[PDB]
């Protein structure tokens, strides 16, 4: 029912003790509280479904948040996970992850691997000896300036925008004409698909201003089981400093959440590509979770509070 919201604070980064700044964030995992030093000894505290402190490692996030959700997907449910927060707090780090330096590990064992890679690898492990018969297909579409880009098409230039239509076989669904859905036959072909995505994104960046920060990345994985059909959408949202208290999809997401939370009969899903595509994840029939990433630096006070207030109110959304 209620959408689950969790907070994840990134740890300090070298140049983060330079420009004068102290950790104004205190996370308490057992009490599921995040406390912020707002004083200029005053503070604001918020309780979430889960709170992960700066020391939280990727494996901890997967085990605690992802595994449970993946089991749901394998059961035939639709699930979505959002990463929301200002640029620089770890949205991509959490959803995608990074490669450890000096080629110390292969992708499947990289402790810095994020949610997407771990999920893909685990699907094959969990569905290997049990019942059996299943197929996995992934797609990675990114939204920038209300235009859709396919980061997985090999036979197309990343700059070819995609067009979406309402799904005549739906009502709340849309069709993304030309979207590449790649079949992942086995764990051994997962990484190359990610590298391909990584490459096309690099190209998109040279073409579009502040691309990686303003873009909304939607990595979807659909599992056909033999029956049952489960879909997991992993969404790395545009930086929240892109709104506040330009980016039509971000603005609309916030308005959609506001409408859902106040119980207003009209929810503006159609006012943006992002909300039309993810309509069923917002007060729909999909199980939704939001991971609000924040910074410990006193310099990010304002954005951190904004993010916490935004995510906190989101816990009042009911999906089904
Ligand atoms: N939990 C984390 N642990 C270690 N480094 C992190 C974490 N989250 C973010 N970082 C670092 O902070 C910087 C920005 O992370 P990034 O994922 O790009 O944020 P965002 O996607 O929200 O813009 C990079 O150095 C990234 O490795
Ligand atoms: C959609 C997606 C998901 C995850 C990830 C990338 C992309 C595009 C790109 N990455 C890459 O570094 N490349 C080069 C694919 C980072 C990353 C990842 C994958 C595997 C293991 C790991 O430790 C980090
Ligand atoms: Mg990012």
């Amino acid at each position: 029912k209620n959408i689950q919201v969790v907070v994840r604070c990134r740890p300090f980064n070298l140049a983060e003790r330079k420009a004068s700044a102290h950790s104004i964030v205190e996370c308490d995992p057992v009490r599921k509280e995040v406390s912020v030093r707002t004083g200029g000894s005053s503070r604001k505290t918020y309780t979430f479904d889960m709170v992960f402190g700066a020391s939280t490692k990727q494996i901890d996030v997967y085990r605690s948040v992802v595994c449970p959700i993946l089991d749901e997907v394998i059961m035939g449910y639709n699930c979505t996970i959002f990463a929301y927060g200002q640029t620089g707090t770890g949205k991509t780090f959490t959803m995608e992850g990074e490669r450890s330096p000096n080629e110390e590990y292969t992708w499947e064992e990289d402790p810095l691997a994020g949610i997407i890679p771990r999920t893909l690898h685990q699907i094959f492990e969990k569905l290997t000896d049990n019942g059996t018969e299943f197929s996995v297909k992934v797609s990675l579409l990114e939204i920038y300036n209300e235009e859709l880009f396919d980061l997985l098409n090999p036979s197309s230039d990343v700059s070819e925008r995609l067009q979406m239509f309402d799904d005549p076989r739906n009502k709340r669904g849309v069709i993304i004409k030309g979207l590449e859905e790649i079949t992942v036959h086995n764990k051994d072909e997962v990484y190359q698909i990610l590298e391909k995505g990584a490459a096309k994104r690099t190209t998109a960046a040279t073409l579009m201003n502040a691309y990686s920060s303003r873009s909304h990345s939607v990595f979807s994985v659909t599992i056909h089981m033999k029956v049952k059909i489960g879909k997991l959408n992993l969404v790395d949202l545009a930086g929240s400093e892109n709104i506040g208290r330009i980016n039509q999809s971000l603005l609309t997401l916030g308005r959609v959440i506001t409408a859902l939370v106040e119980r207003t009969p009209h929810v503006p899903y159609r006012e943006s590509k992002l909300t039309r595509i993810l309509q069923d994840s917002l007060g729909g029939r999909t199980r939704t979770s939001i991971i609000a990433t924040i910074s410990p630096a006193s310099l990010n006070l304002e954005e951190t509070l904004s993010t916490l207030e935004y995510a906190h109110r989101a816990k009042n959304i009911l999906n089904k």
